[PDB]
């Protein structure tokens, strides 16, 4: 697309001044994307790419376009295209945080563990004290669906929410891959993620490009008949 920028085998496309999405793939070649937010004097991560020598090209990238040290990188479940690249942000020095689910389930995924542990309240929000100096992330536990560790992210300030691989986009016409997922509790999630951003216009979700709030309620809908 026009616009976008290719750096080794990854793409990035900016979504708004200080937020870009990071797009990485793994052999047909499947997309997972994740985020960048630059905070003032440093940035911020959500989700490494598949591997780490695509982990590493972010970071790259991020040193040659923005030139900021990334302060933090919070991964939104324990699977391989959001927690592959665990070891390259440990040997950049990235503090890495993840649910505490995830990181208990990480050994069992095949996962590095992350250096830190979110936990939640039970109307979904992060315990402020586990997620420090956090800036404009706003990390979410919207209950299980995808897996029963996801979480998802939005960024204040802007119009954009992250669902990660719980939001699929509006002309799906399936819920990807449902190996690990909570059927009954999906549609439920889905919902508490679009009302835990009432306002944000622009999902960001793992597998398709930025859609409007219409994959919230089209991934709802399309697990409603699971249950
Ligand atoms: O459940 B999801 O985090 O969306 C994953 C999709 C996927 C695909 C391959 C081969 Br392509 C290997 C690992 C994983 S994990
Ligand atoms: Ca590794
Ligand atoms: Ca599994
Ligand atoms: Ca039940
Ligand atoms: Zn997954
Ligand atoms: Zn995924």
């Amino acid at each position: 697309e026009t616009g976008d920028q290719r750096f080794g085998d990854l793409v990035f496309r900016q979504l708004a001044p200080n937020v870009w999405q990071h797009t990485s793939y793994l052999d047909g070649a499947v997309a997972s994307n994740g985020l960048i937010v630059r905070d003032g004097g440093r940035v911020l991560v959500v989700d490494t790419a598949w591997t780490d020598d695509q982990t590493a090209q972010i970071l790259n990238w991020i040193k040659q376009e923005i030139n900021l040290p990334v302060a933090l990188a919070v991964v939104t479940h324990a699977h391989q295209d959001k927690m592959g690249g665990m070891d390259a942000l440990h040997a950049a020095g990235i503090a890495t945080y993840a649910n505490a689910l995830s990181n208990q389930l990480a050994p069992q995924e095949g996962m590095v563990a992350a250096q830190h542990s979110l936990t939640f309240a039970a109307n979904g929000w992060v315990e402020p004290a586990t997620a420090p100096n956090f800036g404009p992330l706003k990390v979410f536990y919207p209950g299980p669906g995808h897996t029963s560790d996801n979480i998802t992210v939005g960024i204040d300030g802007t119009d954009i929410a992250f669902g990660g691989c719980l939001i699929k986009d509006s002309k799906a016409k399936s819920l990807g891959n449902l190996g690990d997922a909570d059927t009954e509790h999906y549609a439920a999630s889905a919902r508490a993620f679009g009302a835990a951003f009432p306002k944000a216009s622009m999902i960001v979700m793992s597998h398709s490009a930025p859609d409007s709030r219409a994959a919230i309620t089209h991934t709802a809908r399309m697990a409603d008949k699971l249950r």
